[PDB]
């Protein structure tokens, strides 16, 4: 229900809407988003001509980067029409002899063999009842030496937080309720075991876990700063209610990454 024109006011030109990676401290938002995509794609050991699946591809930035820098064939899946349309157009506009396609299709319906899989903050949009099924499907469509890079948010429970010196406040519970009752992610995040245990049961080895908690804090701060700087135009595209809701989500989430209440990581998964 939120127009691309609203998101365009605060995202960088890649349209990437997930945790960036400030590999160098002076990177711009765009450089840090490309660095996050490259950080993940480098872990897949892509050779030109391989086929990469991006599960939950958003507006196509990682797919475009994969084609341009890694010279791979690409398939992107999304359930959002707006994500599909922009991904479709952007991929068609790349000059490449490779196959590059976006699809309005869920991973549940995708059964084609691919060489490698990437996914950036789609897994939290899956129902917990599909966590194992997702890893089983991913394992099935990969070759014997296949690799998956799962970039996913995840949460911590009260006990673990407490052991780390962190408490959930009444305000945090209200913020979680706000997330669930909104168009924003973070309401029903998986735990780390939800990711690791189900991946391992499907047959994957967790070769590496790279946490990006403080990179997300910085990313969210940048989105919030951009949106506030374009407040009038954002209100015109949507409304003051929506603008304030987004600022609440962006700054509230940034605060909570800094505090350590949740995390985001890249899981390198091998067969
Ligand atoms: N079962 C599903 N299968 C495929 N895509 C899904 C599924 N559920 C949600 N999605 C898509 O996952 C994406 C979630 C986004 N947060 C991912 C953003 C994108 N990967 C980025 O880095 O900017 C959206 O494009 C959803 O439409």
């Amino acid at each position: 229900d939120i127009s691309d024109d609203f998101f365009a006011l605060f995202l960088d030109p890649t349209w990437v809407y997930t945790c960036a990676y400030f590999e160098r401290d002076d990177m711009t938002l765009e450089e840090a988003q490309l660095a996050k995509v490259d950080l993940a794609l480098d872990k897949l050991n892509l050779e030109p001509g391989m086929t990469l699946l991006d599960v939950g591809c958003g507006w196509g930035g990682a797919l475009v980067r994969a084609v341009e820098k890694y010279d791979v064939n690409v398939i992107g899946l999304t359930l959002s029409r707006n994500h599909y349309e922009r991904s479709k157009d952007r991929l068609a506009a790349i000059g490449t002899q490779r196959r590059a396609e976006a699809r309005l299709q869920g991973w549940e319906e995708f059964e084609e063999n691919v060489d490698r899989i990437v996914s950036f903050e789609a897994f939290d949009a899956f129902k917990k009842e599909r966590y194992l099924t997702f890893f089983e499907r991913s394992y099935d469509i990969l070759p014997d030496d296949g690799r998956m890079l799962l970039h996913s948010l995840f949460t911590y429970d009260r006990r673990w937080l407490h052991e780390q010196g962190i408490a959930l406040t009444m305000s945090d519970l209200r913020f979680l309720k706000f997330l669930r009752e909104s168009i924003f992610p973070g309401g029903e995040l998986p735990s780390e075991p939800d990711i690791v245990d189900n991946a391992q049961a499907a047959g994957f080895t967790i070769e590496h876990v790279q946490l990006l908690q403080q990179h997300y804090a910085r990313t969210l701060d940048a989105w919030a700063a951009n949106l506030q700087a374009a407040r009038e135009r954002a209100i015109a595209v949507q409304s003051e209610e929506v603008y304030n809701n987004f600022m609440h989500y962006l700054t509230g989430c940034a605060e909570r990454f800094r505090r350590g209440l949740i995390n985001v990581a890249q899981f390198t998964m091998t067969k």
